[PDB]
RNA sequence: AUGAGGAUAACCCA
RNA sequence: AUGAGGAUAACCCA
RNA sequence: UGAGGAUAACCCA
RNA sequence: UGAGGAUAACCCA
């Protein structure tokens, strides 16, 4: 085992498809990018952390690039027109066991599953009414 | 186009899932919980607004009960020992496009799909290794 | 030659064995735990560095939990009351040769041999008499 | 009973076996040397005290030393060329039972056995991977 | 996955190898070492950063010990008569690509393979001419 | 005799091969350019000279540049977008014979040779982990 | 009391 | 530690 | 930044 | 000396 592997972050049904790599774990900070240029990869790093005495805190970020190519000085350069960052902090007390760990991941997902409300509103450029 | 209907937050395959339905919305922030008592509930909120000129912020916040040793209906302190909190801000540049939005949700679904890293880590109580 | 892999921490042959796996690389310390809460798991981390121009150092910790009247799964307080602190430091010299350290690690082995003083006072709640 | 007794703290199979027997017991510190010239000797040390209201803590203390024949003043004396320490604190709740005890013990040997993760480390001057 | 791992530093056919084994990654550093004694022993360290807002910087050394017995009073230790330092630092614009960067890479191996003048002149004890 | 000659920095089977030749030698230092515009061409230069009285010192660089166009009033340019700079320093104790001088080189070439650790990072955009 | 603080080791440091 | 605080993103603010 | 030194993740201009 | 920066045989502590 070992679960620092790289992973599909944008599934295309096997085509277009955004696949990320380990890529650092200096300053116990894991690391995972795409094959791209640093200045246009899409980022996502994750660290545990034992927040208090009684918590543990996960902290997860990710970095979803609009890539472009500039022309600074008369050059091209690839580059990221902008980017789009999701962060997430999720505090679990000492006393969860596996199985209340599992349910908090299917709470996760079924939270973005398509159609539910929230991934809704956020794919329409909109709020929640 | 109402979105702000009820979901399923914990999917165990129609047996035993978690519902969660529409139950507050104070100014502007949209919440969600399901059939319990506020103590054991899960619980969903989300709002959106104009973090700055060039940025729009989706602020998500779940609250998962811990379950395991768990007494349905009873008063279980300290509060924080049974409860773990998700918090995510997703933040958008205002360039983005309906399609962008569309690619940022399918990334956060894979960051969170079964057997992936992130996903894998949360539910055995471990790091990255 | 990967050695970060699982080993039986509590041997009762074959049968209750408590296994630990690995479950945290941060910061060049590594980390396994049992198959329970954090509250709960046995624990056991280590790491090595160069405590000096003249010697190196291993830090070895574990953590014990207090089985006796547990309740699998459940909240337990204080938790000072749960858990024993094993907490090891390994200096040598850098003039140590791989025997030189089979020798030092053999003399780990006897102390704790059963039989002996030292894990006998431990096992019974005594001191030296 | 007493089990302030010798023992083998390094077994080669009954032939340049270094056993270590009891020394001092002044100032409630149990001392353990080996037949050797006190500049030369394996020491061990072992000591229980009540730290807290509802603790005991163990210290253990091991000296592996390199045996050497100096010079001093065109004069041979026999000496150490250096030593390697072993220092141990072990924290026990006085709620601990026997049995919960014998736990704590066999979690430390199993820990130590060969072949296991942390010992490899240790005799091959490497650390975890 | 993992590329901190261990590896042949200096080929000599299949024996007389010079394996260097991972022994700490604090701080963002990484290190591996040979076997046996740490003061004889073959060291390789490398790290990454931010140099700045366009480059990122690695900053990798190397050290061959040269082998041998010191003694004094009597008194005999491994030690090291003398070491070499390798000390590079190579600096990546992030505009770079995977394709750039294996481009790099050959221009590091085809500047130090077999013949060429730079390895020939360090082989020979010799400078340009 | 002479090892101030062309050479393959950079090869690509036959074809593709970057040959970079000799240009000056001044002032102690040589230096290899490869042909065309100088703008977009590849540096190496090296350099020898008595750091201490114990010590010889060698200081090579390499530049590899990121070829392009530069265009400006409809005036274009061959230029460099951007180079990538490597810069090694090697220091020698004088006592050194041949015979360690060649393990020095097999040193430096097993850490970059092909698959192993270093030269992976690199070549990935990555760190270690 | 805590330190993946140090040691020349029942001592010393923050 | 808390923020439906900000960010140019392992940082900054109250 | 250094064809600046080193006892090497330190130090100097 | 520097896991100090660089536009790179220069520059900073």
């Amino acid at each position: 085992a070992s679960n620092f592997t790289q992973f599909v972050l944008v599934d295309n049904g096997g085509t277009g498809d955004v696949t990320v790599a380990p890529s650092n774990f200096a300053n116990g900070v894991a690391e995972w990018i795409s094959s791209n240029s640093r200045s246009q990869a899409y980022k996502v790093t994750c660290s545990v952390r034992q927040s208090s005495a009684q918590n543990r805190k996960y902290t997860i970020k990710v970095e979803v690039p609009k890539v472009a190519t500039q022309t600074v000085g008369g050059v091209e350069l690839p580059v990221a027109a902008w980017r789009s960052y999701l962060n997430m902090e999720l505090t679990i007390p000492i006393f969860a066991t596996n199985s209340d760990c599992e349910l908090i991941v299917k709470a996760m997902q079924g939270l973005l599953k398509d159609g539910n409300p929230i991934p809704s509103a956020i794919a329409a450029n909109s709020g929640i009414y």
